[PDB]
């Protein structure tokens, strides 16, 4: 169904776990549909 290709890497996993934000809130561009550190960081800033 859903489940077969997350949106985020092993880095932004598991700041995504400690940090716990939304990856589907944040905007990236690693694969077409990605979040990287990067973009992270920059949505960390905006909110």
């Amino acid at each position: 169904g859903s489940q077969n290709n997350d949106a985020l890497s092993p880095a932004i996993r598991r700041l995504l776990a400690e940090w716990n934000l939304d990856a589907s809130a944040i905007k990236g561009t690693g694969v077409g549909g990605r979040l990287t550190r990067e973009d992270v960081e920059k949505h960390l800033a905006k909110a």
